[PDB]
């Protein structure tokens, strides 16, 4: 998984999802009185309304990624291993399950600071939606406008950083993410001086030679730090319409095509969607690994779904 | 410049167009009886048909690439430096402009064979189009269903490689890109064991570390290397249009975004356009900078053109 936000004409936040299979993902819909229902906490019957994606079970929202009307963002991305979900409820903490915690956060925060005080109230505990979808280890980036914080709940506690750079990926955990750029100072956009030794005459027979160094892998760190060079070096652009298209191009620097990451399991790792949310117009915008054309959808109480078009668009002459 | 083949359910062929500028390309097909005129050879009143992308000035169309009925494909990538075009004609030689030499393969060739044959006779002259439209260095992939073969004209003579792999990208030499990808030799697509100390524990806490000494940067010999990893490993489809969703997967593993490689002329260089032939069924498809969308085109004495949308086409729901 890659999030990353990106500030530009408007501001934006968005993600690949990248797994061994998909679920089926759709655009989800929750309006404000949709009544949010929690396995230990009283129901939210009337909060902010959503826009995202995910799956819906049992008439329940799973996101994997939303935003709500007021322009705050969250993604759980996967974080295997060090995600750690309590066994036990805290009675002084709010007890919520991950598959709650954008419901959780995004239906009563309007804003990262309000984001950042309920996640300092939390417990995060180990129960599962259903049988059928067993929790995962997961972190999550929350963003709005202005900025963005990592959560990590771990064996250690309930670590909030801020994001300085607005990217992030799955382990290792964030304050190791961050170290692990400060080797790479030394990449370029433009074809470096020869400082290796006067004395022999190297010679630049193409363009690119600045980057050489940046790691082209899929495994979450590479994709950590090429995200950051692609996404910090992007030219900006003039007007939302650029920012978006560059938006998808920097999702693409790090998107995992199939046949290249073979799991465990014998399955391919893949990038089954990226998005781009613009957080000022409340608009989701997203491709899929088998249709390239961008779709959009622009943010009651029922749930309204469109399911992800999984064939390739063509435009044909 | 990244060129590649792919084989699937069909036979594909097609490129990154990777420039630092553009005023525009087009669609052009080129039909059996537009008369091909050469600087120095004589007029070609009826050939094979073209489909390609590229410009047309003082009514010829010179192609950035293109494909002929037979399904044979040819690709211009820069080469700087290394390209040699002869100042003397050869009386022992067909005397070839650049810009002319698709036009003379790809409408007298059916096949690889042919094509080898016909670059045998060749001697490359450095007559540019006109004063506005100066001669740049290239080196060319020629591909049908079966095959490829990489065309070098340097200083030391007309070299003529078969392509093992169907990759081309920019300098060094092809030898010198074929043997770079011999240090790559244990990177792997599954997490590897830990063959660096069975006394010390080390720890895998993602996917994709199989991967890790894969460059990352644009370059044109890491995406060489890049391009190949992906291309040689890339899951099969089922279907004609999986394969091309998953070539324009391949070719964007190793995509010039904006922003992240500033040429000698201060601008950024960047992938205009991508695009994907079928040969077998004679049909180009292809994406650009600006628009995400694929767009398809099938292949008289007129050209007949289709210019390239400069705008995202979105499918607002």
């Amino acid at each position: 998984c890659t999030a990353i936000t990106l500030n530009g004409n408007s501001n934006y936040f968005g993600r690949n999802l990248d797994l061994d299979f998909s679920y089926g993902e759709e655009v989800i819909i929750t309006p404000a009185e949709y009544e949010f229902k929690f396995r230990k906490e009283k129901a939210i019957k009337n909060h902010k309304s959503l826009i995202g994606v995910g799956i819906v079970a049992n008439d329940y929202p799973l996101y994997f990624d939303a935003i709500n009307e007021d322009g705050l963002g969250m993604a759980g991305l996967n974080f295997p291993g060090n995600a750690y979900y309590s066994d036990a409820l805290e009675n002084d903490k709010d007890n919520i399950t991950p598959f709650e915690f954008i419901p959780w956060i995004l239906g009563q925060c309007s804003d990262v600071n309000e984001a950042r005080n309920l996640v300092e109230k939390i417990n995060l505990i180990n129960l599962s939606f259903s049988e059928q979808l067993p929790l995962a280890g997961l972190h999550w980036l929350i963003a709005d406008r202005e900025k963005s914080i990592v959560v990590e709940v771990t064996k250690s506690g309930v670590h909030i950083y801020d994001n300085p750079i607005g990217i992030l990926t799955n382990n290792p955990e964030f304050n190791y993410q961050m170290y692990n750029l400060n080797k790479y100072r030394n990449l370029s956009i433009s074809t470096p001086q020869n400082t290796f030794s006067d004395s022999v005459d190297l010679k630049v027979d193409g363009t690119g030679f600045g980057g050489i160094g940046l790691p082209g892998d899929v495994s979450p760190e590479s994709r950590f730090v090429r995200a950051t060079f692609s996404k910090l070096n992007s030219s900006k652009g003039m007007t939302v319409e650029e920012d978006i298209t560059q938006f998808f191009h920097i999702l693409g620097t790090v998107e995992q095509i199939k046949g290249v990451n073979k799991t465990e399991s014998g399955k391919e790792e893949y990038t089954v969607y990226s998005n781009c949310y613009d957080l000022d117009n409340k608009t989701l915008y997203y491709t899929t690994y088998e249709n390239r054309q961008i779709v959009a959808v622009t943010l009651g109480n029922r749930l309204v779904t469109y399911p992800f078009e999984r064939k390739q668009i063509i435009n044909k002459l």
